[PDB]
């Protein structure tokens, strides 16, 4: 047919007979597109209402209730609806800032600045890879995971009560910073969303034209999904990031389409009668899929800062939810943040689990991120003998 499991040879080849396929299956593409438009719209309406107010967009939630084991029905449903969610003082701030100060304390141990949005390449400082194990983030981890439908008809696709370490670094931005900031776009995959065989079979309620049946949160064969090579090699629920400093607003902040089925339109655009035969509307190979007003307008106008934070606080966003990081000129305040997923443990999960274990083992860069190495020989440095239970469990162990 269309589909290919690894990277096709001439993609624009396979991409014009996926085009052929699906325009034949979903008969009536343009009415398709039209009725799935008008109910975005709806959503895009709420989002404005919202705003208009001066009212919340993200959901907010309490680091409290989710410890309490208190997040009413009404709030999961919120976080179900808006695809994303601020947890407040999922950390004491000072906690937050002290670590941040505790890897600044660790670079210099090490003399970062003489062997060395800037991104740092440091993976197992012992503030990093406590947050991650902290019963904390396992409480939100697992909170989040079960919004999503795990289980279907007599399969469980992953564990939601166990997130994998998944090493990543830290961002700093000290005022006085000048970025372009990031482009809107969505990760987990960019030209696999169509060829991929396993993405076929989670979009196939979008690629049949019965939307009415597809739901954002369940989680059927997304486990089965593989990047290609040309990368993230694990299934996250949700992506994310802890503040390590208080983040305000306007300073080129996180913003994000908060409307899970947004990707549907995403999915439907390029098969629409306005396209070029072998473009599919700005995706390219090794790239991130981008959206955009040129082919996205109704997605683009949606988008959504995050609102002012303190740090400790954390924010997070459904796997397929469009994001951006907005540009800013001379930065007001500090933008620190320590990136950390909300990845269930399940067959693909487990098989990065034993890599990301050898690299804390080495204190080697993850395989996912540029072989830069800094920590194999650094002191301080978290170990596999800093291991709490659970962080052993999110390893595989």
């Amino acid at each position: 047919t269309f589909t290919s499991d690894t990277l096709p040879a001439d993609h624009k080849a396979a991409i014009r007979q996926m085009k052929h396929a699906l325009r034949a299956q979903l008969g009536d593409v343009q009415q398709i597109f039209n009725q799935l438009s008008d109910d975005i719209a709806t959503r895009v309406a709420e989002i404005n209402a919202l705003k208009a107010q001066g009212d919340a967009v993200w959901p907010v939630l309490s680091y409290a209730d989710i410890k309490a084991g208190h997040v009413t029905a009404e709030q999961r449903e919120q976080i179900k609806r808006r695809g994303c969610a601020v947890i407040k003082g999922h950390f004491p701030r000072e906690q937050a800032l002290g670590w941040d100060q505790s890897m600044l304390d660790y670079l210099d141990r090490n003399r970062f600045d003489e062997v060395y949005p800037e991104i740092y390449p440091i993976y197992w400082s012992q503030a990093q890879m406590q947050a991650r194990q902290s019963e904390e983030m396992a409480n939100a981890q697992s909170f989040l995971n079960r919004l999503w439908t795990f289980e279907s008809d007599g399969k469980q696709w992953f564990n939601p009560d166990v997130s994998v370490i998944y090493p990543d670094r830290i961002r700093r931005r000290p005022p006085g910073t000048t970025s372009k900031g990031l482009g809107a776009h969505t990760d987990s995959g960019a030209l696999e969303r169509w060829l991929l065989p396993a993405y076929q079979r989670v979009f196939a309620n979008v690629f049949n034209g019965n939307l009415a049946q597809y739901d954002p949160w369940h989680a059927a064969h997304r486990t089965e999904v593989e990047e290609y090579t040309v990368k993230c090699s694990v299934f996250r629920t949700f992506q994310g990031w802890t503040a390590l400093s208080d983040m305000l607003p306007g300073q080129g902040l996180l913003h994000v389409v908060p409307i899970p089925e947004a990707m549907a339109y995403v999915l439907l655009r390029p098969l629409l009668d306005d396209v070029p035969e072998d473009e599919l509307c700005g995706v390219a190979p090794g790239r991130v899929l981008p959206v955009s007003e040129q082919w996205h307008p109704l997605l683009i106008e949606a988008l959504t800062s995050i609102p002012k934070l303190e740090a400790g606080d954390s924010v997070w966003w459904h796997c397929d939810v469009i994001h951006s990081v907005a540009p800013v000129e001379n930065q007001q305040g500090w933008g620190n943040v320590m990136y950390i997923p909300a990845a269930p443990m399940c067959e693909k999960n487990l098989a990065y689990a034993h890599k990301v274990k050898a690299a804390l083992e080495k204190g080697a860069s993850p395989g996912d991120f540029p072989r830069e190495d800094y920590e194999t020989n650094w002191e301080g440095r978290f170990t596999l003998a800093d291991l709490n239970i659970h962080g052993k469990r999110a390893l595989g162990m």
